[PDB]
């Protein structure tokens, strides 16, 4: 809006920028009734009219203009008794448009969620296209490399002036303070105009028609400080007056949002598969190399002299993905846990179009929650109208604070509740002596109903199994069949062990918690769920470790499975607890592949998806299409 | 929700908080069809039926137990030719609600906005009800006097249970980790149970009725890391087993939303005025003393011993309010500016029932654009159907940030937008020497339209005022008649001046951006804005200053205005500018005392308004009721 005070004693003249709504205030300055309004054909003036001030006269060019002033605009101000007066008015029409994909297809003055809204996407630039190198791409402020503008939101700024425009005229291009150390752009019509150093920049533009073309990155996911919005501003600038200060015409803005952060829960088809080679676990990762072989997955295995002796490729990292209409990358989530694969995630998964981000104290302060076993996603769910189409995050906690428990790192816990899209959810995982959600629950596909199952360790259905295995005779047979180095258990016994049942109803209790928090913030119904049969035994601090190899804690790579070989009682030839499992999951067309990994990963208090990851495909469901 | 699992084997015992879901799992440790449900009166069974997992089998009970295990439930399985088998289940019932004012009338789980929205009140207790004392109440981590709890929300946690319940069973209160921080809890029943050291306590809770009253006070403001929720929750735990770790039962929880920091517009009733008391300023107290008198206002001077020659009273504080449905209290805000008056607001303006607040850098980083006569209000307005009952918080900045531009520091930016009910709407004030919205605009009340209107300085209203007199032929008239100490200028030489009117020109441009801005943002017509006829001078850098004592920079107290005497010419025995701000005002009932400050305040860069300061009646429309 702009409001042009005409007057009959000096011709007046003025810049109007096409789309924007320009008026004039004719009785202000007029002399002493009545009026009348000419303009050049250029001009369309909206409102033989009285002197009052609340008629409102408002003009409106359709073309840029080709010289100064060459648009007219005149008011004769007359009266019964008066011989009319004019006053001039000079006007100069320019075209003045910051463009963006507003659109979101690649191609109000708010960022709006939804499908029907409008607003620019822009990616942090946390990949390394740069060939030999350390850095993040976004960490200096240059262009290294023509594939890295790839990963940058394009801006256009277009102008159609007289030739001569810009003598008296400037364009500014600016970011607030307040945002300038999360975005740079880059001039390509490349260098640095704005970024962390600099929040504006006089823009060299010439006359006539010109089309300048900026590349933006940005620096910083959106957080807790930062909802992750950034607005950038073109500012025309009137300079005709060499002593006085520069003023503005005209302001126009585009509103970024930042990508967030995304996990890929199991049933999305996976990519890439992860793991370590460590102290004799050969067969350990032939398993797993037919399973990806199976499943059509690139893999990546950590050799020992970059391990550190670190086995736990499911706990230092978690692989999910940033999304812009034109472009797609993965991200690696590091875990500050920082134990002997704390260089894996930065030395080569962190790379070419392979984003990199890390949150909370990296040199300390931390707990065995900070892994990232401990950190989940369901499949996409609607809770009672509701829609989550990227699914909901899923991290462990206590079920409340206490001196003696533990809890994922603050920082963490706002950054994934910061990227809004997968609304996270706090579970209870600490009655569990390493702690982790991946220890109880899993998902896996399926064919019919919501695309997918719960899977749930369950005492019940073990106790369940090996009562009716000695309803049919089988008393004698042993628990740990096959393994040589440790005391076999008989079926009997262990359903007589009136201390393990006690342990065993206390972790269904914790289990059974989690099970109607996960129905009411999934939306699941029972038919949804299955119970897969694990027996549990309470060690220090009473704290929760698996009986037998904790067979929920599986590698789900589409409908092949990798579960931990439990080596229970034989019966008719066959593992009963592998029958089971089989029995449960073979209807969905799943096909379970049991791998040992007993002296390998189970005695050290740990599974096959532990030892494991997994880098999926992103959703197709794009999330600005939300609404949160 | 909570899903029961009987079995015919063994007995079940059971507790069932009243108003939450018990369900019953009958088919999945069930013999081998059939069966039949029969329950105690107590108990109303929800659903002669078949066994099928789908089948919902529902329990409720009515009132709480008067023994353990008093209500009865027997599940029969029976068949075509198997005599009944019967499943016990043994239930207590107990009432556990943890309550709150949630209806905010002083007496779902989530804080919802609005008059038919629910969520409790919690105000920041930080005035000083403590009698001679620094700190505000909150600092420490006592209840020091018996008025300090009527700052304080009241929450109670009701039970009604067996006489012999807590053998058992234990009761916690806590809050997340991560609201710790800002808020704490007294047990009255006063001693703190939950704050910054303490984020959980065991409650100490007999059988039976019992009644447990609690007094909560927040610690923290809304802020960039706190959008204002602290949840308290109980939890009830099963303390059965000796060897076992406590299971968690039940938990409730309370959301409680921090009052924001409220401003106050000059349309809202004054009821304190403040000033100081400095070098030869005498006559101008005498002024603004009757103007308060006739306000029927108290009246507070800051003597020279106090102020070190700091005379800014506008500067140094804003007195704004928190309000709940229990409490109101007036809050001052304390600027970073920290001049001679740095002590004010902390000795004696903070006190009874009257907080403090303050933020930005205490010992330097600061600009002139941090002094408080650069924060204002708007009165309530509706702009395009979102209404805004509070008003709008105005404070002025640049157009664009560069090198010699001047901003509001981000922490106090950030503050006022988080307050969130104010709405802060960024003007151009820094094309001013000093730098403040209030040198160029001001709101007074009228008794129609929309119960005010907005004053703007306006040069072209002077030049034109000037102009009439001059036409009339009062050419010779001399500005600053009656200031035998300063030049005079005549009425011809200044209209005859190219340099002031360029000066003004552009000073005018500046102005009209603001107006435009404040239409859009306040939907504002112009039948809401009243020109005030006010002349500029640029000086060093080219910054805008009064080249008389700026008029719009006045005291607003009700219908009685405390003008700056402008000195103007004088013609027909009165000063021609005085006569045009009446004959601006006077039609809205204002009456108009022109205060002389030229060799007090004006010839130091400020006014009658930058000398004073006022704290106004808080509105009656409750904050809580917006829908922001
Ligand atoms: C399911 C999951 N994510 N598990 C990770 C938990 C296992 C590791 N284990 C160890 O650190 C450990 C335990 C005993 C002996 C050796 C070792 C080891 O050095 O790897 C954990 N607790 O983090
Ligand atoms: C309208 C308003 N809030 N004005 C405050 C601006 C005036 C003060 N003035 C001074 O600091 C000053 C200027 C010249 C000579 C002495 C003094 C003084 O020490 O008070 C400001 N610029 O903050
Ligand atoms: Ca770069
Ligand atoms: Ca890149
Ligand atoms: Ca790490
Ligand atoms: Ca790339
Ligand atoms: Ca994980
Ligand atoms: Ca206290
Ligand atoms: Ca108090
Ligand atoms: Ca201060
Ligand atoms: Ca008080
Ligand atoms: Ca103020």
């Amino acid at each position: 809006g702009t409001l042009i005070r005409v007057t009959p004693e000096q011709p007046t003249h003025a810049v109007c920028v096409l789309g924007t709504l320009t008026q004039l205030d004719i009785c202000s300055s007029a002399p002493e009734t009545s009026f009348s309004i000419n303009a050049s054909p250029g001009v369309v003036v909206d409102i033989t009219w009285p002197l009052d001030p609340g008629v409102e006269v408002t003009l409106t060019m359709k073309a840029a203009s080709g010289s100064t002033g060459d648009q007219k605009v005149q008011i004769s101000y007359y009266g019964p008794k008066t011989p009319p007066v004019k006053a001039l008015l000079y006007l100069t029409a320019v075209e003045i448009s910051l463009c963006a994909d507003i659109t979101r297809t690649g191609k109000q003055r708010t960022w709006t969620w939804g499908p029907c809204g409008q607003g620019a996407i822009l990616l942090v630039n946390c990949d390394r296209d740069n060939l030999e190198s350390s850095a993040m791409d976004c960490e200096d402020d240059e262009v290294l490399d023509s594939e890295d503008l790839q990963d940058m939101s394009l801006m256009t700024l277009s102008t159609k002036t007289p030739k001569d425009f810009f003598t008296n005229h400037t364009l500014v291009l600016h970011v607030a303070r307040s945002e300038m150390d999360k975005v740079r752009v880059f001039q390509a019509t490349c260098s640095v105009v704005l970024g962390p150093k600099w929040p504006s920049h006089y823009l060299m533009v010439p006359g006539g028609k010109h089309n300048m073309d900026f590349y933006v990155e940005a620096l910083a996911f959106p957080d807790t400080d930062f909802p992750g919005l950034i607005t950038l501003t073109i500012s025309l600038l009137d300079t005709s007056n060499l002593e006085l200060p520069e003023a503005v015409v005209f302001q126009d803005s585009v509103v970024f949002r930042v990508a967030p952060w995304i996990m890929t829960p199991n049933t999305q088809p996976p990519q890439e598969v992860y793991a370590c080679s460590i102290f004799e676990n050969e067969d350990f990762l032939k398993s797993v190399t037919t399973l990806a072989m199976k499943a059509k997955c690139k893999l990546t295995i950590c050799p020992e002299e970059e391990n550190m002796d670190d086995q736990w490729m499911q706990d230092e990292m978690e692989i999910g993905y940033i999304q812009a209409p034109h472009k797609t990358l993965p991200v690696v989530f590091d875990s500050p846990r920082n134990r002997g694969l704390k260089e894996f995630p930065i030395k080569r998964v962190m790379g070419p179009d392979f984003g990199y981000v890390t949150r909370g104290p990296q040199t300390g302060g931390i707990s065995g929650l900070d892994s990232f076993g401990n950190l989940e996603v369901s499949p996409p769910v609607t809770v009672r109208g509701k829609e989550y189409p990227l699914g909901r995050i899923l991290f462990g906690d206590s079920c409340y604070p206490s001196n003696d428990s533990r809890q994922m790192h603050q920082a963490l816990q706002d950054f994934l509740s910061a990227q809004q899209v997968q609304a996270p959810v706090k579970l209870y995982s600490d009655w569990l002596s390493v702690g982790h959600v991946d220890e109880f629950l899993s998902f896996v596909p399926a064919p019919d109903r919501k695309g997918f199952r719960l899977l749930l360790a369950s005492p019940r259905s073990c106790y369940k199994l090996f009562q009716e295995q000695q309803n049919e005779g089988h008393g004698e047979a042993l628990l740990f069949e096959g393994i040589k180095k440790k005391k076999q258990q008989k079926i009997k016994n262990i359903l007589s062990n009136k201390t393990l049942r006690e342990h065993n109803s206390f972790v269904e209790r914790c289990i059974d918690w989690n099970r109607e928090l996960l129905k009411r913030e999934l939306g699941l119904a029972e038919s949804d769920i299955i119970d897969i049969p694990q027996l549990f035994k309470l060690k220090e601090f009473s704290k929760a470790e698996a009986f037998f190899p904790n067979m929920v804690n599986m590698l789900v790579l589409g409908k092949h499975l990798g579960i931990p070989k439990p080596f229970g009682p034989v019966i008719n030839g066959r593992c009963c607890l592998e029958e089971k499992v089989c029995s449960l999951l073979e209807p969905l067309g799943l096909q379970c592949t049991f791998i040992n990994d007993f002296f390998t990963y189970h005695i050290r208090h740990g599974e096959v998806h532990c030892g494991t990851n997994v880098r999926r495909k992103p959703f197709s469901f794009k999330w600005w299409n939300m609404v949160p």
